[PDB]
C-alpha cells in the first residue's frame, strides 16, 4: 500500500508545514504537524483543558467507534523550543492519504503549553524519528511509519516540503518526477532515536567549500537552520549589518539586505538552499531588522537540519533495517 498527502505551510515564512489526518470513524481530519524528530502521535481533544484550546479542530473520542482507552496509559513531552504537552492515550484507525493504519496509538491532550495554545493552524503533532524516542508509559508505543513499514511498497517515506508553496508527504515510494539527477543517501545513526546523519561540509555563496563533518539531525520539525557556532559567523560575516543580538536572541540583518546561498554537502553532492529561503522578515511589525534562518547551534547541543534545508532538496527516509536518508535536488 502507499499514502501520499499535501503539505501546506501555515503562514507566509512557511514557519511550519501542515498536513490532513484522518483520525477515527467515522473520519474526523486534523491538521497534524509532522515530525521527524519526535516519536508521539498527540492530538488537541475532547479532554483537553478548554482553557487551552483556541480554535484549534479537537479529536473527540466518544464519537469514533474504532476508538478505545489504553487504560493505565500516559505520555508527557518537552521540545526544543520549550514545548509540553500531556495526557492520556487512546487506539485509533489513522489513515493519512488513504495510506491506513489500524491499531495507532494517539495521544490525547489533557495539558497543552502556551507555545501550542497560541497556534490556531495545528490540531497535534504527528511523530516520524524512531520509536525509541515516543514518551507513552507504562507500555511503549510506535510511530504511524513503524505501523505502515511493512505493509509498505518499500519502507520509506519522502518529504517535499515547498518554499512558499504546498508540498508532498509520500510514504511506500519514491516519486521520481519529483527531483532532478541523482539522489545521494547517506548513513544513519539511529542511536539517540533521530534521522541522524553526517554532512561533509559546507560553502557559502560561490566561496570555496569546507570539507567539515556536521552531524545533525534531519528535523521537519524545526523551522531553521541550526548549525555550530563557527559555521554560523562564517555565513553571517558575508551580509552587511548581520549581528548577532542579546535582546532578539540570534543573528539578525539589514531587512535591506541580501542574503548569499547556502550550500551543504551529502556525500559527493552538493545542496544549495537559494538565499531568499534564510530570510525570515522583520523581527517585529515594522522593524527594518530581519530575523536570519541559519542560527548557531552552540546552547541546543545538536545541529538542526530544519525545514530551511530540508526544504530546499527532496528528503528520502528509508526506514529500511539499514536506515539511510537521501537527497536530491528538485
Ligand atoms: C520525546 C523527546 C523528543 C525526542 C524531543 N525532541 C526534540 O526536542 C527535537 N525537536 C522537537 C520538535 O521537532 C520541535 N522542534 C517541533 C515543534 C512543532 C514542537 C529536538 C531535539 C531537535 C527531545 O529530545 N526533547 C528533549 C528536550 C530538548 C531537546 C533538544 C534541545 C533541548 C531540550 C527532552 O528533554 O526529552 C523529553
Amino acid at each position: 500500500s502507499t499514502g501520499s498527502a499535501t503539505t501546506t505551510p501555515i503562514d507566509s515564512l512557511d514557519d511550519a508545514y501542515i498536513t490532513p489526518v484522518q483520525i477515527g470513524t467515522p473520519a474526523q481530519t486534523l491538521n497534524l504537524d509532522f515530525d521527524t524528530g519526535s516519536s508521539d502521535l498527540w492530538v488537541f481533544s475532547s479532554e483537553t483543558t478548554a482553557s487551552e484550546v483556541d480554535g484549534q479542530t479537537i479529536y473527540t473520542p466518544s464519537k469514533s467507534t474504532t476508538a478505545k482507552l489504553l487504560s493505565g496509559a500516559t505520555w508527557s513531552i518537552s521540545y526544543g523550543d520549550g514545548s509540553s504537552s500531556s495526557g492520556d492515550v487512546y487506539t485509533d484507525t489513522v489513515s493519512v492519504g488513504g495510506l491506513t493504519v489500524t491499531g495507532q496509538a494517539v495521544e490525547s491532550a489533557k495539558k497543552v503549553s502556551s507555545s501550542f495554545t497560541e497556534d490556531s493552524t495545528i490540531d497535534g503533532l504527528l511523530g516520524l524519528a524512531f520509536s525509541t524516542l515516543n514518551t507513552v508509559s507504562p507500555t511503549q508505543q510506535k510511530t504511524f511509519f513503524d505501523n505502515a513499514k511493512a505493509s509498505l511498497d518499500s519502507p520509506v517515506f519522502t518529504a517535499d516540503l515547498g518554499y512558499h508553496a504546498p508540498g508532498t508527504y509520500n510514504f511506500g515510494f519514491i516519486d521520481t518526477t519529483a527531483y532532478t539527477g541523482s539522489i545521494t543517501y547517506t548513513a544513519v545513526s539511529t542511536k539517540q532515536g533521530f534521522w541522524e546523519w553526517t554532512s561533509t561540509g559546507y560553502a557559502v555563496g560561490s566561496g570555496t567549500f569546507k570539507s567539515t563533518s556536521i552531524d545533525g539531525i534531519a528535523d521537519t520539525g524545526t523551522t531553521l537552520l541550526y548549525l555550530p557556532a563557527t559555521v554560523v559567523s562564517a555565513y553571517w560575516a558575508q551580509v552587511s549589518g548581520a549581528k548577532s543580538s542579546s535582546s532578539v536572541g540570534g543573528y539578525v540583518f539589514p531587512c535591506s539586505a541580501t542574503l548569499p546561498s547556502f550550500t551543504f554537502g551529502v556525500g559527493s553532492a552538493r545542496i544549495v538552499i537559494p538565499g531568499d529561503y534564510i530570510d525570515f522578515g522583520p523581527i517585529s511589525t515594522g522593524s527594518s531588522s530581519c530575523f536570519g534562518g541559519i542560527q548557531s547551534s552552540a546552547g541546543i547541543g545538536i545541529n538542526i537540519f530544519g525545514d530551511v534545508a530540508l526544504k530546499a532538496a527532496f528528503v528520502v527516509f528509508n526506514g529500511a533495517t539499514t536506515p539511510t536518508l537521501g537527497f536530491a535536488s528538485k
